[PDB]
């Protein structure tokens, strides 16, 4: 129920074909002057997006009368689908548990008198995983009033059947597009190992910078002893290369094909190591291609219901379809983010045990590894938040929890990139909490 | 015997990604404004 | 190049209201402002941004 | 020079070690190559780069 649509709706005219150049030419357009009707054909070539009741030409009260209706219907898919560990029923969680290395002790038989029975607690990550997204989708069809808008048993089948699959596709685009938040959350959390690709700090040749650089760092990630830096809990895990997963822009693959694999005599030289997934590319800044485990994606599903219902005052039909997933992704498994643009120094800082419970009067080592792009050793400054007076950190990192306190604290690992400025502070943090001690009472000395 | 924690723990961020998704109404982040779910994969996700 | 306000129709309610997106086609690796407007309302009837 | 340096130190880099495994793996060894001048010699299956 329109007027006065202008037939150039969405259009920003770069240029106008017809009045500043092809009535005008001298030049490139020449081609288009022996053709007589080519101003209609600028007019209303490009698609009308709103129909109008045009009158025929000869007699004018006869309505022109649309004589074709084509139905477009595409099918989508989530090519990621296959990152996915299968079905959760009975639960919410989920308990990951990941127990390293330990750090050598020098053979001394004089301090062994007293450490026999010495408790040396193991150095456990755990990990949960909660159930995240729990949406679901709305789809009405009224099946009365879309008879007005055809004329043909078999466009009315041929409509309705492209409404059952907008929902299937919305599903599997979102399932899609999910998983593909995960990254760049990582990513915007610092979570990711930063690798740059797209410095070559050598000379010319540097069309294979990226390739040398993506199957060495493939390469690092599955050295039989293991590397403390490619997670974000800095736990010496392994990769079997087998489970290596490389999602990557579709801008990247074609660097890799063009440059790299033609001119390639012996192309498993050059290729990428383990499984290529292709992407359009991340939202994240800089951000090129993604490698990972297997065991990176802790991707689960509840249910997959379509519901259903009538409107009999209506004469409709709602159709829910629930996807209840858990969306999670694992800090123990190694994750490399190839990026091109400048990034920050420091990255992550990772505050080794994440949480304790010390007793009033004890004692607690602290450790911060710090994640950072090229090694400048950034210092780090240890603090204590919540506390007294009392408790105080020191040096590398001891925390020192007075006897007067009850308070769940928090400690802190300051790596300072910024300069005179609101500087840039790259903070890791870890949760003490206190257990209470009858430490005797009152005063001393 | 842990009674109250936020739960971006540890965690500095470069850019957050929920001003990244509402407030950018340009680009590079459309594809993440049809989700309905996505504060609780975003704040929670990583683990 | 060109801006793709989505739904491109409506058939609003007097009194209640619609949902609009822009999408822009930027042909380098930057963000531009949309500002939206409304022409040809009562006094009243205001696009909020967004 | 620096076998990042250009693709041509990266093959004088591949030169040198051919070169040099062949000088360890020839019958009538050196008395180069090792620390006490022992006149010793090696084999190419023994050899670990």
């Amino acid at each position: 129920t329109f007027n006065d649509v202008k037939t150039s709706l969405g259009i920003t005219e770069s240029y106008d074909i017809v009045n500043a150049i092809r009535n005008s030419q001298g030049d490139n357009f020449k081609s288009y002057v022996p053709l007589a009707t080519a101003n209609n054909v600028a007019e209303v070539g490009a698609g009308i997006l709103i129909n109008q009741t045009v009158q025929n030409d000869f007699i004018t009260s006869l309505v022109d009368r649309i004589g074709l209706v084509v139905i477009r219907q595409v099918s989508l898919n989530n090519p990621l689908k296959k990152f996915k560990k299968g079905q959760i029923p009975l639960g919410r969680t989920i308990e990951e548990i990941y127990t390293d290395i330990t750090k050598e002790k020098q053979y001394d038989a004089e301090e062994a008198e007293q450490k026999v029975f010495e408790r040396e607690m193991p150095n456990v990550k755990t990990l949960f995983h909660e159930r995240n997204r729990q949406g679901f989708y709305h789809q009405t069809i009224q099946d009365d009033s879309l008879k007005t808008a055809f004329v043909s048993w078999g466009n009315f089948e041929s409509f309705v059947s492209s409404i059952i699959n907008a929902i299937y596709n919305s599903a599997e685009v979102d399932e899609y597009e999910y998983m593909k938040l995960l990254v760049d959350n990582y990513y915007s959390k610092g979570l990711f190992t930063t690798v740059k690709i797209d410095e070559p700090t050598s000379s010319t040749g540097a069309l294979t910078e990226f390739v040398k650089k993506m199957r060495a760092t493939a390469r690092k990630l599955t050295l039989p002893q293991g590397s403390r830096d490619w997670n974000s809990m800095a736990v010496r895990t392994r990769s079997y290369m087998e489970d290596l997963h490389l999602i990557i822009d579709a801008d990247l693959e074609a660097e890799l094909d063009v440059d790299v694999l033609a001119k390639a005599f012996n192309m498993n030289r050059t290729d990428f190591l383990g499984n290529v997934t292709v992407i359009d590319g991340f939202a994240s800044t800089g951000l090129e291609a993604v490698l990972v485990d297997k065991d990176w994606f802790m991707v689960y599903d509840n249910l997959h219901k379509m519901e259903t219902v009538r409107n009999p005052r209506g004469l409709y039909w709602n159709y829910y379809y629930h996807v209840w997933q858990t969306l999670s992704v694992s800090r123990f498994a190694n994750a490399v983010a190839f990026v091109s643009g400048d990034v920050p120094a420091v990255t992550q800082v990772i505050v080794s045990p994440n949480i304790a419970a010390v007793k009033q009067g004890g004692q607690q080592q602290f450790t911060a590894y710090v994640r950072a792009t090229n090694a400048k050793d950034h210092k780090v400054v240890w603090s204590v938040e919540g506390g007294s007076t009392g408790t105080a950190i020191t040096g590398d990192g001891l925390l020192s929890v007075s006897g007067n306190e009850d308070n769940q604290l928090t400690v802190k690992a300051t790596v300072d990139i910024g300069t005179e400025d609101k500087p840039k502070l790259v903070v890791g943090e870890a949760v003490v909490s206190i257990r209470p001690n009858n430490a005797s009472g009152g005063a001393q000395a």
